[PDB]
């Protein structure tokens, strides 16, 4: 293994070209992105056999300073004329390999830094502000891209993946976990109605990488839309386990977006422990946080 | 100083009585709380001279186990019939002092654990789910209450405070910071148009503590409404500093809620450093995260 | 309330004047600080009635920028000729009030950023390579005011140790507490008590905190080692009982101190396996999040 | 991909069999582990084609509950008769596949929860009181599969040290790098290089990782001390240059290792004061968030 790069390259751009012309789905009102504020956290990794002596001999002759990669990323966000994190990564990668001929491979991660709208009164009415936004520490979109230079100096994308990270969903009822193995290691009680609490990271891959860029936006799959599928399927489903849930979410995603090849899930169980099962004159209950150990599932659904 | 207690007492209740009948303000659509899910993180501190020997002699005869205070809090959330964190704290405090006659003072903090609604399709339409909610790691409401037992065994509230914590607001333009002291310690440039980024914790105190409980909900001041005042004033104001901003927010709060005695602000500056000032054929710019040191302000506005 | 300032002012100084000549105590090997690397995280807060219009009118005429406060602190760490965080805070405080006549009060916190020695090869401690520690760290607090007669006065000073996490595998009990409708906790005659400790002390004479007479300076390193020694020596009956005895020992070792203040938290593990064949050992695991805490002052 | 499991399975064992008889090296005083307190955080992941319907149909017939996996790991720490995290992982892996015939693969991570000795009073290290450390910690990884012939086989094993944060105040340069339209970084012939290191190693013979023959076990404590020694000895020309030399030294000291893998990060401070009167010292501060990193393998 041999690579190096720069992490936590935060870059905030105002007034990126808006994302419009997207194709809608029943589960989501998503219709585009205003891009008044477009925030991204970028990680860049680069490799190539010509970097060996930077490690083995301390020769920096062919070392692009990681500080310079930070400058490269932030300057290119200024000159980017597209509309997606996916397309920004392609722009950075192609530009970087064109600039640095001795680099053979580049890998990029971009993580959205999301901002939400806020209310303001003006000119007689209250409406969403075009100026004041709220930084969100909840779920966020992600993008990943790897690009290589071939022997003939052409550049090729070798992997692309989009995603939604940090989605934390609790469904208060309509979930069971029963019928699992009950042996000498089992102390979990069967539960016909638990408040299942899942953390979800959902990643998708396109059949055709061009559809990830937003250039023909009707072919773009938006993380907002993926979020809303996940919440809708969770609501619709009398869940039998997280495993059961995530497969159903993945099936719906691939049905809604035939241009996707597959969807991958990383789920975690964070379901609360129950403290009060019955409350006089109410269907309510009381729960609290569990001990630290958390279940998890990793699963791919393909077309 | 002598007290002890329990922190991070998470308690989640389903189907608390809804909060309705509130009085509206121009800055906010807030009209109440459904309370399908009501989550609170409680810290309890207790004191009293009769606790001395628990420290000086290792005598636990009069020690309420902190583990038992956790049970006390979680059981009382089950039996609570009111509609606010403020009222829940009063219920816990009065109940605890009534139960433990040797305790002379109790202090409680309650922090909302907020959940947001999500979309689901069902019966032909898409609408907010009554079952699936999204845990939010953004701003949250807070409540504080201190209660004492008097020599005659009556109980009195000695301090009450409500709040909104963790509000992170960025306004992309319409903010200046110019005219500050420029001496041998000054390297900050004057800036006539910066993207001011503030973290805000806003705390308010009522003229009459009863108005905090929600029993007559038209007198309750909701953290949601305070949030929307803050965003509206930020939008409306050509800010001259954070100091200038927070005073204006506080004035609006006290004008909208004459039943409040004062409002207190803890603000932090997290404004990004500018990297690209000019972008061809665009009003946009590029910024990035600053170094760690952060400015802050603490200020009270009173009626 | 009306004040403003700057937090997370990190400053790292190499080769500060070493702290030498400190009085040692039985419990600790501490005898000074080499100060090859001196790291401190400073927070400054300033007040004054003349700041009012910076809020009420947006007038920045009398605003020292918080960014400039950061420069002030960093430049003063370069010119500081002393040997303690406590003394550095006094230097900053006096310099700032002398510079800015419209400021009536200044509050400072300094938190050590600790670095530990490492081995380099015969093996010996390196004088160049250090290990950044995320464990316990020393702290200092100072509040200084301008009086009506233009004299400057320290109104409060406090040193401390923060982030000390100690677990004693045996020799701790918690029994005899109240058992009623809300008590589910079992009594335990031998628990592996795990405590987090923040310990703070005040001097009888604020000058002793500066280190100018090193014999009268109380080092957070020595407080740490007192706490571990007393924990080891004591068959604890509760955290309350433990911290009282720690405080008593500190005050006995440092008669120049007026008080010791404790903030403790209980993080004891849940026991899962009570008996292991042919062993005295047990298996424990992490508890649920709720944590007990205590706050207590011992006075000289 | 199809697997599931349990993370953050904390388990603390008192009085595990001590690790004795380890081979020492010049760079480290390490010679064994008392194991009065043995803390490990385990993550388990399991796979098998027969799990498919637990996803596609909601059939829990063949689901070992992740909660039960937690019980499995904790109970096996109580019955473990060995002396290393690496060996404990092998014990868990083999036991789990032997128990559950429908599981075809198991992956385990174990992360040490480290505790340091403290002083108790003559002053001496306590045998009861320990300090929880949030600094560097040892790690272990193991993957085991069931073959078509029902034999069990370890397909991957890796030990490591994580979270090592080292700063060398002088004796480091970074010069000669590419200078073009994107380069603003100044060359530096004497910088206080601050690196975070995660170091991982693989054995030629997976059995050497278990500790059964302690002479062949490579301790994370010894890797730590090699890293600090090499850092001290080397006039570094970059982090790339440093980690190569660290790797070479590790492989020279432990011929039983096949490779050493590094993940490093640059956290060097920005310099604010270049010269202080009558001192060799300087003042630095924390940089902006973006951090450089390197990843490199050295092979025997
Ligand atoms: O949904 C779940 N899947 C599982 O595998 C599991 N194990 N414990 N709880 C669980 N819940
Ligand atoms: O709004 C601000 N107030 C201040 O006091 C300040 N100081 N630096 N930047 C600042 N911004
Ligand atoms: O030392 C303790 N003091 C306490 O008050 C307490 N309460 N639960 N456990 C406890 N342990
Ligand atoms: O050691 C370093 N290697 C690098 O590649 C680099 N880039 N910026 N600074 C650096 N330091």
């Amino acid at each position: 293994v041999m690579y190096y790069g720069k992490g936590d390259v935060f870059a905030y751009r105002t007034y990126l070209k808006p994302l419009t012309g997207v194709r809608t789905i029943p589960e989501s009102p998503f219709s585009g992105r205003d891009h008044i504020l477009f925030g991204v956290n970028v990680k860049i990794s680069v490799g190539g056999t010509k970097l060996l002596t930077s490690f083995t001999k301390g020769d920096n002759s062919l070392v692009v300073a990681t500080d310079s990669m930070k400058n490269f990323i932030q300057k290119h966000l200024a000159s980017y004329t597209g509309t997606t994190i996916e397309g920004f990564l392609e722009y950075v990668a192609t530009s970087f390999l064109k600039k640095y001929s001795h680099i053979e491979k580049i890998s990029l991660i971009g993580e959205e830094i999301p901002f939400e709208t806020t209310f303001a009164v003006k000119n007689g009415n209250r409406a969403a502000s075009e100026l004041v936004f709220k930084k969100s520490r909840n779920e966020y979109a992600t993008a990943y891209l790897n690009m290589v230079r071939n022997e003939d100096n052409t550049l090729n994308i070798t992997e692309q993946q989009s995603g939604l990270a940090g989605l934390q969903l609790i469904k208060v009822s309509g979930n069971s976990f029963v019928g699992f193995i009950r042996d000498e290691y089992t102390t979990l009680p069967e539960d016909s109605n638990r408040p299942l609490f899942v953390y979800l990271n959902i990643k998708w891959k396109y059949k055709n990488t061009e559809d990830s860029f937003g250039t023909n936006p009707e072919n773009y799959v938006a993380a907002e839309q993926i979020r809303d599928i996940a919440t809708s399927v969770f609501h619709e489903t009398e869940t039998l386990s997280i495993q059961h849930l995530i497969y159903l979410i993945g099936r719906r995603i691939l049905e809604r977006f035939p241009q996707l090849q597959e969807v991958y899930f990383e789920s975690q169980n964070h379901t609360w422990d129950k403290i009060v099962e019955e409350i006089p004159e109410s269907e309510g209950k009381v729960y609290t946080e569990p001990r630290p150990p958390y279940g998890f599932q990793c699963f791919t659904v393909t077309q």
